[PDB]
């Protein structure tokens, strides 16, 4: 679909996310052309799963271990798509439990930004 | 135009930004559906101009005084638009010197995100 853009209403969608470490779960995610890489909440995992450490530039500065990287691919199913998006790896938010769909995922839908 | 989305290439545009506190300048700005409010580099203002304090949602944590708010409106002109975008207020980057076109401005462009 077409997603209108408004400062007052964040552009979110419901996504079924499969980390391959528990059953798939539906989350509400921010669609974000300024994010290079998708971010999913640590709440989707088991607390026995291995993650890798990572650096990331952010809007508050540069932090230590706020974000981790998944070891296995993550599959994401959108309501309007038959096929899952398969991300070889994506970021994991161990604090705020943000859910952000980034350009790695939007490229696989062939999503585009259109300014008339 | 149509702007394809790619994890490896940031969706950027050239925009002429008028802070009304110095002469207008063309800068390169990131097109960002995840930003509620447009962000302008402090370099575009005069060093005699008043800005106000405020907090901002950001990655890596919470940024008290990284970002300030403008006192006067900001006008933005795009390559394909004669008429300016008028932002009654927008964020100012006093450090990393980022330029981000947020949803306040994309709404006046009639910009949209399209997922096939
Ligand atoms: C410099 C912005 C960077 C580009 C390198 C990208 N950000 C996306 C941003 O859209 C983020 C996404 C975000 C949205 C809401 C709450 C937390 C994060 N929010 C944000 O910083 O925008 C702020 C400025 O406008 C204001 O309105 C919304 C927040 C304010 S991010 O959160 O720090 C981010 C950076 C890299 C990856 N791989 C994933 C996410």
């Amino acid at each position: 679909p077409v997603i209108p853009l408004d400062p007052a209403r964040r552009p979110v969608i419901k996504a079924q996310v499969d980390t391959q470490t528990s059953h798939p779960k539906t989350i509400e995610a921010l669609l974000d052309t300024g994010a290079d890489m998708t971010v999913i909440p640590i709440a989707l995992f088991s607390s026995n799963t291995p993650l890798k450490n990572t650096s990331v530039l952010g809007a508050g500065g540069q932090t230590q271990d706020h974000f981790k990287l998944t070891s296995l691919p993550v599959l994401i199913r959108l309501p309007f798509r038959t096929t899952p998006i398969v991300l070889t790896s994506c970021l994991v938010d161990t604090k705020n439990n943000w859910a952000i769909i980034g350009r790695d995922a939007l490229q696989q839908c062939q999503g585009v930004l259109y300014l008339p």
